[PDB]
C-alpha cells in the first residue's frame, strides 16, 4: 500500500514483532524441548531478543529501545520514540510442557497515553497477535474472576477479598493474564510486589486500545521511560469494575 500518513505503520510493525518472535520462540521450544528448562528458558529470551533487536535497528533505526534482555545505556531518556520489549514473558510458563500462559510485548512509547502503538503476542495460542490497532471495544458483577500471578500473587488481594468476592484464577504472564481480561476470561487482572516496564507497557496499550482500564493499585496512569524502569503494581480491568476495584484497594488502607 501507500506510506502511511517493506514499510509498516509503528501498530503494524509492534504486530509483525510479537507474531515473528512468536514463531522463532516457538521453533526454540520445538528445538531444545523441555528436559533442562532452565536451558530452554535463557535460549528463548536471548535468541527472541536478537531477532527483535536486529529487526528494530533495521527497521526503526532512528528509535530507542528498552529490552528486559539488553543493558539500558538511557540515551532513551531524550528519544521522543522509545521500543518498551519483553522478548518472552512468563518465561518460566514457556519452560514448561503444554503451557500456553506466556507472550510477547512490543510497546512504542511516544512523548507527550504515551504507549502509543502496542501488540501481545500469545505464541502457543495459535500465535494470536493483539495489537492496539484491530483490537475492539457490562454491568454490576456479584462476583469477579482475577488473574493473579500463580508464582507470586499480591498479598493485598487478601485484603480486599474480607469484603468482596473474588475467585483468584492463577495464571503464568502478564501479558497472558492482560489478554485473558480482553477475551473475559476473568473480569480483572491484579499485581503487586514488583514488576517491570516491559511486563506491562504493551499489556497495557492494548489494553486502554480496547477501552479498558489500566491503571497503578492506586489509580495513578501508569508511567514509561522511567529512569528505573521498575513498576511493581497495577490494576487492568473491564472500565466498570474499576472504581470497586480501586475502591476496595483504597480502603484496604483504611
Ligand atoms: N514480585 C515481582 N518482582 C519482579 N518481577 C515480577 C514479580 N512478579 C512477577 N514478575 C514478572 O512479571 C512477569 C509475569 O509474572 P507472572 O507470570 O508471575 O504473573 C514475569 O516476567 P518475565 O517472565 O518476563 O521474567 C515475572 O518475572
Ligand atoms: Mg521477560
Amino acid at each position: 500500500h501507500h506510506h502511511h500518513h517493506d514499510d509498516l505503520t509503528d501498530a503494524e510493525l509492534a504486530a509483525d514483532l510479537a507474531a515473528d518472535a512468536g514463531k522463532l520462540l516457538l521453533q526454540v521450544r520445538a528445538e531444545i524441548g523441555f528436559d533442562q528448562p532452565w536451558t530452554l528458558g535463557e535460549a528463548g529470551d536471548r535468541q527472541a531478543n536478537s531477532l527483535l533487536l536486529r529487526r528494530l535497528q533495521a527497521e526503526r533505526p532512528g528509535d530507542a529501545v528498552l529490552s528486559e534482555e539488553a543493558h539500558d545505556d538511557l540515551a532513551r531518556l531524550k528519544s521522543d520514540r522509545v521500543w518498551i520489549i519483553d522478548p518472552l514473558d512468563g518465561t518460566r510458563e514457556f519452560s514448561t510442557p503444554g503451557r500456553d500462559d506466556w507472550a510477547v510485548h512490543i510497546a512504542l512509547w511516544r512523548r507527550s497515553p504515551e504507549i502509543t502503538d502496542a501488540a501481545v503476542a500469545l505464541p502457543a495460542r495459535g500465535n494470536v497477535v493483539y495489537r492496539t490497532d484491530t483490537v475492539t471495544s457490562a454491568g454490576v458483577p456479584g462476583t469477579l474472576r482475577i488473574a493473579v500471578s500463580a508464582t507470586r500473587p499480591p498479598a493485598v488481594l487478601h485484603r480486599i477479598r474480607q469484603t468482596l468476592a473474588i475467585q483468584p484464577v492463577s495464571i503464568g504472564s502478564a501479558g497472558a493474564k492482560a489478554m485473558a481480561v480482553i477475551d473475559g476470561y476473568v473480569d480483572a487482572y491484579l499485581h503487586a510486589g514488583g514488576q517491570w516496564e516491559w511486563d506491562s507497557a504493551a499489556p497495557a496499550g492494548v489494553m486502554l486500545a480496547a477501552g479498558m482500564h489500566a491503571s497503578r493499585l492506586d489509580g495513578s496512569p501508569l508511567r514509561y521511560n522511567q529512569l528505573d524502569p521498575y513498576l511493581p503494581d497495577l490494576l487492568m480491568c473491564r472500565a466498570e469494575v474499576a472504581p470497586i476495584l480501586l475502591g476496595a484497594i483504597a480502603d484496604a488502607w483504611r
